[PDB]
This record gives C-alpha cells, structure tokens and sequence, in this order.
C-alpha cells in the first residue's frame, strides 16, 4: 500500500484517483482492524503535517493579493490556532508530497478512516471544520475591470477547489445529529451560494476560459463533487422566509434550498430515467428510493410553506428564485412518483406509505384505507396547489405528476376529464420566456385527454386564429392567450399529430 502510494505520489491526477477510489473502497467494503487503523493513522499524520498550520499567516511566493481570515466559525478567535494554507501552496506550485489541488479526496479518506476507528464522535474533525481559510476578499473584477491574466486565471481556478472543499465538509458533517452544530453546516451553505454567485460571475466575464479539474450547467456536475443522500437529511430542518420575514440561529433560506434540491433532482433524473456520476451508481436503486422516500415529509412540508408564501404574495430576484425552487420541488415529487419499480409489485407498500402521509397532510388521522380513495384525496391535495404555480413549466409537471399518480387508478374516464379540465385552466390562463417544447408536451397531453379530440381541434382553430387575425400582431388575446408567432408552429404541429 505504501509502495503504490509513493509510486503514485508524484502524478496529481493519478494520486487523486487513488485517494478517491480507496475512499470508495473503504466506504463500500469492510477492512480488517489492524490495516484499517494503520492506514488511518498514516493518512491522518500526513494530512496534519501537510495542510494544517498555525493561525498566524505567513505569505509565501510574494503573491500580490493580501489574505484575511474568512469562511469559518462565527465565534472564531486568535486563540484557536488551526488554519489551512491551501492558497499559498497553490500559488507556489502554480507559479512535492503536498498536493492541495486534490484536497477534497484526502479529507474523504479522513472522513472514512476515523469513522471506522472512533465510530463517529469526531471532535478533531470538528476542530478542522471550525477553522477559517485565509484568503483575499475576492470579488468580481468589475470593481477594477480585472483583465483575464495569469493571476486572474489562478484566482478563478481557486473557486472550484474552494467549493469542492466546502461541499465535502457539509457532506461529512450532515450525519452528525447534535443540535447546536446544525447551523454550522448551514453557514457552509451560506458560503458556497455566494461563492457560486461569484463563480457564475467569473463565467460571465470569462465564459471562454475554463480552469481544469480532474456553460455553468455542464460544468457543475463535472466539477463539483458528488454528495451522499444523507446530505439531504439537512433538508429535514425547517425553512424560514427571507425576503418577507430559532432566533440567533441560521435557517434554510431559499437559495441553498434551490441548490440542494437541484442536486437531488439531477441525481434522481440520472438514476430513475436511463456517465458523469460515479458515487451514486454504486448504491443500488432500492435503498436510494427508500432514502428519498423517508425524506419526502420535510420537503412536502416545505412545499406547503412555499405555497402559502406564494398565496400571501398573491394580493425581486427572490421571487423567481423561489419560483424555480417550486419548479424543482415539483420535479422531485414527480420523479419520485415516476419510478418504474412501482409498476412491478415489489414496493407497493412503499408507494402506499408515500401517500398515506399525504392524506394525513390533508385530513389528519386517516390510515389503512383503500388505496384508490387515498390517492383520490392525494390528487385533490395536489390540485389545491394549482393556483400557486408562478412559472409556466411547473404546470405541465404538475399535470404529468397527476397523470402518473392517476396512472395507478381505476376510474380512468373521470380522471382523464379532470386532467383535461385542469389543462384547459392552465392553457386559458394568461402568463407573464417559454420553451416551445413545453407547449408541445402540455398541448399533447391536453388534446390526448380531452373528451372529443376532433371537436377540440376545430374549436381551438375557430376560436383562436380568426380572433388572431382580428387581433393585432403581438397581442394574441383569445380563449388561448398564448398564441403568438413564437407558438403557432408548435400548435399546428400538435393538432396535426393528434389528428
């Protein structure tokens, strides 16, 4: 083991691959106590000797940007001597055993190894968490119009490794069940979100330049390290509205909710609907659906709260941020209910346990009832949210959600009529832009589930297009308000295909 470690020490990519693969191996397999504690002791010694340093800052390499303490425990003081010097080492190597450019795998090994020895109870790793990182107060270059030079390229390179570190730290500390420390990991969310804003600003000013790592949508899954499903146990914590408004404790705001929920949606859509990911695939498809299933009650309570928020608003950037959060939340719910495993009879009781709670969400104290009735008030409960649907693309997801939870149903005709009625409600509604494929899917399901397809086609044609030629160019007000020039072609395509 130490032979292969020393041989692979020089190569950074091969080293990082060794660290990540060995960490996965330790995670998903059992090792003997002596070898496990030996490798844990050696890697802990190497990590302590390499990166951990005194709180006093010693600049090296004569870098031009002054460095101040940031991104640490709020009650931090100079007495706590722990600190990390990732940026001096990156500046030195950019401009041999130490390799902070692959810092994230190293900590993962530590995050496994002590957990094998101590069975949790990691005070030293909590000390590693509590320390800050000394870095310049980095901001976008527009304050001085920073040209994309070598120094700016290095600074933009630093953001990915900082985000990976602050992602793996919350990956590590999610499982800890102590109440006081919870806000600490929430502060890490509050860090990475602003860093993510900073990250996309560096994509805005320099879209062409891309730092390496072993447009932002493509780069996010590739660069950012994966996270365990247990990380989404942080979503068990309740949220609080920020724009409108556990005192003196951080709480789940909207954008960290969007971030975690979008990561969950990417993972769920990648798995359930057949690669960029390598950690989730090792876990099977049965325990993961159980893990997200036990989590559905908190995120459904979040759906309730944000729906009530939008109802209260019904009477700036946070509005569409929460709207996109709503979109992603409905996407999670549909994707969870769209698993192909529920078709086969293996996990029917799991599906039933998915929806009894929903029934308890609507009318408390009802259980062990027939499945068709329970899903009937479940679809009624989902239908109650149809008013608080700000973004248009959510609506079709909700309609699709209804269909899948109404796929496993008996009274097909009534369900189809209800789906058609709600689709008509969405279509006739005005909206404030919109991808044509969303119109394609929505009109497809609407015309499919209407009682008379041919009558509906002639009806939409006669009511709309005569009104369109009567109406002026841009305004396409009719029974169908969304019948503008950027929509007529998909309308014609959908009516022709359904005909």
């Amino acid at each position: 083991l130490q032979l292969v470690h020393s041989c692979s020490e020089q190569s950074p990519q091969a080293s990082a691959l060794y660290y990540d693969e060995f960490a996965n191996l330790i995670q998903h397999e059992k090792l003997d106590p002596k070898a496990l504690e030996w490798v844990g002791h050696t890697i802990c010694n190497d990590f302590q000797d390499a990166f951990v340093v005194d709180s006093c800052v010693v600049p090296e390499g004569d870098f031009p940007f002054p460095v101040k303490a940031l991104y640490g425990l709020e009650e931090y003081d100079t007495q706590d001597g722990i600190a990390i010097n990732l940026l001096p080492l990156l500046f030195s190597q950019d401009f041999k055993l130490v390799s902070p450019l692959c810092l994230a795998p190293y900590f993962r090994l530590l995050r496994l190894c002590v957990e094998r020895q101590h069975n949790g109870n990691l005070e030293e790793i909590d000390g590693l968490l509590d320390c800050p990182i000394f870095l310049t107060d980095l901001e976008p270059g527009e304050k001085l119009e920073s040209m994309s030079a070598k120094e700016r390229s290095f600074m933009c390179s630093l953001i990915f490794l900082t985000l990976n570190w602050f992602r793996e730290i919350v990956n590590a500390f999610c499982q800890e069940t102590s109440p006081e420390m919870k806000g600490k990991v929430l502060t890490r969310l509050k860090h990475i979100v602003e860093l993510q804003i900073i990250l996309e600003k560096y994509l805005a000013v320099t879209p062409d330049y891309v730092p390496p790592l072993g447009l932002l949508l493509h780069n996010s899954h590739a660069f950012f390290r994966e996270l365990d499903i247990e990380v989404f146990s942080i979503l068990h914590c309740g949220l609080v509205t920020k724009f409108i408004l556990a005192t003196e404790v951080v709480q789940l705001g909207p954008p960290e909710l969007l971030f975690l929920l979008e990561d969950l949606s990417q993972k769920l859509e990648s798995m359930l609907t057949p690669i960029g990911f390598s950690h989730l695939q090792q876990r099977s498809a049965q325990e993961i659906v159980h893990c997200v299933f036990q989590l559905l009650t908190p995120m459904c309570n979040h759906l309730e709260n944000i729906h009530n928020y939008f109802q209260c608003l019904a009477a700036v950037q946070e509005y569409h941020i929460m709207s996109s959060c709503y979109q992603r939340l409905l996407q999670i719910f549909h994707g969870l209910f769209a698993w192909s495993g529920f078709s086969q009879p293996e996990n029917q009781n799991l599906l039933y346990s998915a929806l009894h709670v929903l029934s308890s969400r609507l009318k408390q104290g009802e259980h062990s009832q027939p499945l068709e009735e329970l899903l009937s008030q479940s679809v009624h409960y989902l239908q109650n949210f149809h008013q608080s649907i700000p973004s248009f693309q959510c609506a079709l997801y909700l309609i699709r959600l209804l269909m899948v939870i109404l796929e496993k149903s008996t009274a097909s005709a009534q369900n189809k009529e209800k789906i058609a009625s709600l689709a008509r409600q969405f279509l006739c509604r005005v909206w404030p832009n919109i991808s044509n494929d969303q119109l394609h899917a929505l009109l497809c399901i609407y015309l499919e589930h209407t009682e008379s397809i041919l009558k509906a086609i002639e009806e939409i044609a006669g009511v709309g297009v005569p009104e369109l030629i009567n109406s002026p160019k841009d305004a396409s007000s009719s029974t169908f308000p969304t019948l503008t020039r950027h929509t007529f072609v998909v309308f014609f395509r959908v009516m022709m295909a359904e005909l």
